Formats: structure tokens, sequence, C-alpha cells
């Protein structure tokens, strides 16, 4: 596909992907376990001022 | 444009697009008539896991 | 219980109930790893109508 | 199934299910041309105070 | 003001704005007591249509 | 009625109200088949602006 | 009806309704008065899940 | 226009409409720079009740 | 408890916590009766900013 | 970058960026600035509608 | 840190943290395996009553 | 105030708070100039967590 997921995201530098810093959520992902790219901030800001929510 | 509507989403084979199956709404496609592409999946994935919402 | 948790959901036959199809989500249960029932889209669709977000 | 859409809603009887009162939204329905039924109400009444949104 | 809330929001006339039908809240106003006006209707549908 | 619908928004022109631009959304009005007047828009800005 | 308000919740044992706990609110039932039974949890724990909001 | 934005809100008396009160945000606007009148009052209320969200 | 509910919120001077100025709601607290802190206003919009809804 | 920020949005012609029609929003870009082009649409709308907001 | 996940939620009594009472999610914890400590309920009421949503 | 805004994030270190990355949005910040502390993604997480919505 023209956009997979790896475009749009990769796993965070911080906590390895797991999401965390114990005893507490990884402040670099938010527990996410991945972080933006360039393309996934494009068009994540896009939607969210839009739909705002 | 890069990326159609029919790149996103197509006619949802259970109902062939009324999105009904009567009296109910169609179990496949929640009503909409249309079901996800790999690439529809992939986008709408990313945007409720960062929005939440 | 008059509607126990299988009367709503069961699992995606496609990913088996992890939501993945490497190395993206699954497109048939958009990475839920299960799939509505007639029930479940019965009860969704109706308050998704009603209340909408 | 033990929850049916019957079950849950049936036509506005001030628009008959057209939704509208020209030239305006039908006010008894907001327009979606079905109101409630005792059981509907109660579900949705449930549902919006333990999620509010 | 232009539009008060009386002009919006008028008692609900099944349970007379108790919002209940014991021992279930009221099915005419979903619990709330009130039910909308023509204005308070035409109102609400257009934030919602555009807002959803 | 002190603002009707026709206060709050109108026909949009590029699609003369269908929503369309087929096979796609019309760009315009995404879909809603109508564009907002300026009450419409000032009532919708202030709500979202404070509910969001 | 087949699932009235009392099947999906009962008065919370810990503030007795009121769902405070002078000055702060009840923690078992968050200020709502209420704890939910099993079926509520079962539906409350599906339509949170499948519409996430 | 019936209502024009003044009508609905006012210049916030505290910050002036900066919206701020270093290094923190103001108390009374929230850090919108604008307060309430009774008919925008009026209108929020009304809807938020309505939409809830 | 480090923050408690009188350090986020405090009575409404207007209404006194009615919430109210018959026939209308507060103009002030948005008849909710109480007003925010300077803390509370802080917290509030943290967390409006970074989830927004 | 297969899709760019300008490929999604561009200047409202309006009130050529600034979102405003003194002293109330612009009408036609409700504030933002900007307005959306077709491949933004068709996102914006796919978006909407499979999470309604 | 000040206010520590641990000072906001507790491994919930019921399920010992699964979330579960197979086949159903707990419904003390409804699914969550965490139930809210004091300072949590107060933060979690704060937030939801001025959001609303 | 125990929690002040800066107690809760920081300036952004890749557009330093403008939140750009000509002509995009700064994808560290999506745009709000800001990240997250420690203490600030820890009420963030928990926040979402019990209302995500
Ligand atoms: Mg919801
Ligand atoms: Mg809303
Ligand atoms: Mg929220
Ligand atoms: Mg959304
Ligand atoms: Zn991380
Ligand atoms: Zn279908
Ligand atoms: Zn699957
Ligand atoms: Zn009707
Ligand atoms: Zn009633
Ligand atoms: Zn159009
Ligand atoms: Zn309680
Ligand atoms: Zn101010
Ligand atoms: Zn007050
Ligand atoms: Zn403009
Ligand atoms: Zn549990
Ligand atoms: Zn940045």
């Amino acid at each position: 596909m023209v956009i997979a997921t790896d475009d749009l995201e990769t796993t965070c530098p911080n906590c390895n992907g797991s999401g965390r810093e114990e005893p507490e959520p990884c402040p670099k992902c938010l527990g996410k376990g991945v972080i933006l790219t360039a393309q996934g901030s494009t068009l994540l800001h896009f939607i969210k001022k839009h739909i705002h929510e």
C-alpha cells in the first residue's frame, strides 16, 4: 500500500516499544510504544484540526 | 488523487451496499454498505490509536 | 446473564484473535481481534445512532 | 435475537418517519424519523450515564 | 435575551419534569425532564450536523 | 422562530446540494450539500471553541 | 422489559446512593451513586470497546 | 445578524484578552481571553446538556 | 491527598453554589455552581490541550 | 512525503489565511484560515464516517 | 514524582489485575485491572465535570 | 501551586516552541510547541485510560 504502518510510526527509541518507563508510562510515547514519522505527524495534525476530536 | 475513496473502502459483499440485513443493520459493515480495504484499515487504525477518540 | 460477551462478538477467524496481519492491523477486525454478531451489530448501531460519538 | 431494533425504536408519530416538519427538522425525533421505546430509553440512559460521551 | 432557555426546551408532558417513569427513565425525555421546542431542535440539529 | 435553518446554512453552489463530485465527496461542503451562512458560522465557531 | 435498570446497576454500598464522601466524591462509584452488575459491566465494556468514545 | 460574536462572549477583564497570567493560563477565561455573556452561557448550557459531548 | 477538591474548585460567588440565576444558568459558573482555582485552571487547560475533547 | 500539508488544504481565498471577517469568524473556513483540497476532503470524509468524530 | 501512577490507581482486588472474570470482563474494574485511589477519584471527577466529556 | 504548567510540559527541542518544521508541523510535538514531562505523561495517561474520550 502507498501508506503502510511503518510509513506512519516507528518503535519508540526510549522504551524500545514497551511503552513503559517503570513504574510509569514512557514519557516519550505516552505508553504507545511508538513515535510518529513526518508523514504520520502531517496526517494526524490535519485530522485533529478539522475534526478537533 | 493519490488516495481515492475506492482505495479506502469497497462495497460490502453481504448486503451488496444497502447496509441492511432487514429488519436489522448488516453485521459485516455495521450499516455503512461498505467494508475497508487493507489501506483504509491501516489508516483508520492509526488515527483511532493516536487520537483515541 | 441475558446477554453475554459471546452473544455480542466472536473471535476474528482471520487473525484468530491477535488483531494482526503483520506488518499491518487485520483488515477484517480492524485490529480488535473480534467480529460482531447480529445482536452486537443491532445494539452498537442503535447506540451510535442516538449518541453519535 | 433477544433485543431487536423494533424493541429499541419506533416510527416517529409526528413526522411518520420523514424526520421533517418543513422547512425544519421534526422537533420530536430531531430528524431521525424514529423515537425510543421504553427498552431503548433504558439502555441508552445507562450507556450515556456511564460514558457520558 | 434573544433566545432564553424556555425558547429552547419545555417541561416534558409525560413525566412533568421528573425525568422518570419509575422504576425507569422517562422514554419521552430520556430522563432529562424536558423536551425540545422547534427553535431548540433547529439549533441542536445544526450543531450536531456540523460538529457531529 | 428567531433563527431558522435557512438562516444557518444554504445550498452548496459547487455540487448544487448533492454533496458529491463523483466519485468523491464535494470538497466544498464535505458531502453535506450545504455551506454555512455568516450567522451559522458565528454560532458554530462559538460552540466548537467553548466545547471542542 | 427484558433488561431493566436494576439489571444493569444497583445502589452503592459505600455511599448508599449519595455518591459523596464529604468533602470528596465517593471513590467506589466516582460520585455516580451506583455500582454496575455483571450484565451492566458486560454491555458497557462492549460498547466502549467498539465506540472507544 | 441577530446574534453576533459580541452577543455571546466578551473580552476577559482579568487578562484583557491575552488569556495568560504568566507563566500560567488565566483562571477566569481558562486561557481563552474571553468570558461568556448570559446569552452565550444560555446557549452553551443547552447544547452541552443535550449533546453532553 | 496532595490535591483535594477545594484545591481545584471553589463555590461560585455569583450564585452561591446554586448554579442558577433564574430563569437561566448562572453566567459565571455555566450552571456548575463552582469556579476554578489557579491549580484547577492549570490542570484543566493542560488536559484539554493534549486530548482536546 | 506521499501526502504533504499543501496536498490536503490550502489558504482560504476569502480571508487570505486570517480566518477572520471582522468582527466575525470567516464563514468560508470557519476561522481555520484554510479550506480543503479534494484529497483532504476525501480523507476527512472517510475518517469522520468510520469514527464519526 | 509528586503524583505517581500508584497514587492514582491500584490493582483490582477482584481479578487480581487481569481485568477479567472469564468469560466476561471484571465488573469491579470494568476490564481495566485497576481501581481508583481517593486522589485518583478526585482528579477524574474534576476533569469529567469540567470537560463534561 | 503544587503542579505548575512547567511541571507538566516543556519546550520542544526540535522546533524550540514554534511547532513547525516548515512547510510541515513539527513531528516531535505534533505542532503544539511543547513536549510532556514524566509527571505530565503520567497524568495524561491516567485521564485518557479512565475516560479515553
Ligand atoms: Mg460515546
Ligand atoms: Mg460536541
Ligand atoms: Mg475528554
Ligand atoms: Mg475523532
Ligand atoms: Zn516510549
Ligand atoms: Zn453490509
Ligand atoms: Zn482479525
Ligand atoms: Zn419526527
Ligand atoms: Zn419525560
Ligand atoms: Zn458541495
Ligand atoms: Zn459510592
Ligand atoms: Zn482571562
Ligand atoms: Zn455561579
Ligand atoms: Zn477564511
Ligand atoms: Zn477487576
Ligand atoms: Zn516541536
